């Protein structure tokens, strides 16, 4: 129980409590994260080690900003991997620095091992409060799939990926269709994207579900494994409507290392939109 | 339980957890206080409004510096009265900075009442590495009671101070025997403090119970029948549940402390205690 001890609930399923730091004008969002209390976890391993992915980290961001708001993430870079072990718990915070004049605010996320010493840094950003809300999706959703977009088949591509090294279990293999236009830096994925039934009632209660965003993501590596790098730097990434669960999505090359995303609901509401992502080995 | 959240239990009657902030190297002890989780809160209250002592936030910061290998109170400012309410709780926060080049920390204590929407802020101060050798009392209380010291009979007293407006339940009702030693300014307090039985089991839960160094210092008022600044205290040994206690007046405005447990072991030193 947070509350009588002195904090408040998180109500996020991967975090325990939050509070606020009267002295610096910031906040603290406490997790202990398991294996045997996050087993969704397991289903996604680098080279059969399980790391909370990017998207993971990308939530946990953007729940702190938005608990003080600015839900808006400016920047964030991911540092380390957050290795979630086999057996025990790891303890995780989320730091959230007191308003800049412009009202930005650092983002951190830290972990401490059982039986570390010293905690880890994964990863370190800035959230902004919005300014101006977006209203719509930009690319047109409403005629899909998309004119001239050529179908990709998907057989065996989650498993092509598995042994490149990109180890994803059934609550992150949610990427249902493909389809590709263009060829160059002009070339647009698109994809249709919706959670394994297991993975429903937690969808719902995330701003996103960390695997529904991988998958939108990841649907680019998909499309290739049918003819390992992590996500490294994140630019720009909104979330419009919580607690999605299906999604259509738009991938795109801004420049040749890195990926743009806008991603509707089946109703064709926005649900995050992403300026910029830039990756590394 | 503070574990499954993310947090270290804080294994203290006034705290639920402790984490450490990476992002700053301070750390922030979180609790919430009731009447109805600590009944014994309600044995100090000022006309009718339970107040946590300033004892009870020196408590906490020194238990806060423990945590971070600065036991040494070098100073403590209250200043506004961290009031609990009658039914449901009111959540407080011990926020200890990242260390100086000193080893030195600053301490701020806080707390929001159920529906605030701001924090209140109740005392701030600076907590220092331990650097001196074990503590020695400057005081021969051997010697017991002082010679030329007048015995004060207490009779009535605690129910006089009732009436001006300090209500002092059982748990505080703490001074036993009180000797006086000179007059106005220059007077020296000596006085035999112990806890009630209840209290006294729970006494060892403590760094020093809040109503044990409460009492040690009201024994003046006490003797006579909320104050500002805290400077140097030192808390010797841990636990005590009786003392025998020197309170004197380097400025006619201010108290200072020297205690000792019964075998004349020294428990807690202040150097002063300012009142404004």
């Amino acid at each position: 129980d947070a509350v009588s001890l002195g904090l408040a609930g998180a109500d996020h399923p991967l975090l325990g409590a939050v509070v606020q730091l009267p002295q610096s004008d910031g906040l603290v969002f406490t997790s202990r994260l398991s294996l045997r209390s996050h087993p969704w976890l397991a289903d996604h391993a680098v080279r059969d080690v399980v790391i909370v992915p990017g998207t993971g980290l990308v939530e946990l961001a953007v729940r702190a900003g938005d608990e003080a708001g600015c839900p808006v993430l400016d920047e964030l870079v991911i540092e380390a991997p957050l290795v979630v072990p086999r057996r025990g718990g790891v303890r995780v915070q989320v730091a959230l620095g007191g308003p800049a004049d412009d009202g930005s605010r650092t983002v951190d996320v830290f972990s401490l091992r059982e039986d570390a010493d010293s905690w880890l840094r994964h990863a370190t950003g800035v959230l902004v409060p919005e300014n101006r809300p977006r209203g719509t999706a930009a690319f047109d959703f409403a005629a899909w799939p998309p004119p001239e977009a050529k179908p990709v088949d998907l057989t065996g591509a989650y498993d092509v990926l598995a042994d490149v090294g990109y180890g994803y279990g059934p609550t992150f293999r949610a990427v249902r269709a493909v389809w590709r236009r263009g060829s160059g830096n002009t070339t647009e994925t698109f994809a249709e994207i919706a959670l394994p039934e297991d993975a429903r009632a937690e969808a719902g209660r995330f701003g996103i579900h960390p695997a529904l965003l991988d998958a939108a993501l990841h649907s680019t590596m998909v499309s290739a494994a049918a003819d390992v790098r992590l996500p490294f730097a994140w630019n720009g990434l909104r979330l419009h409507a919580a607690g999605a669960s299906v999604l259509r999505v738009r991938v795109a090359k801004p420049e040749r290392d890195s990926l743009s995303l806008e991603a509707v609901d089946e109703s064709g509401g926005l649900v995050v939109t992403l300026d910029s992502l830039v990756g590394r080995p």
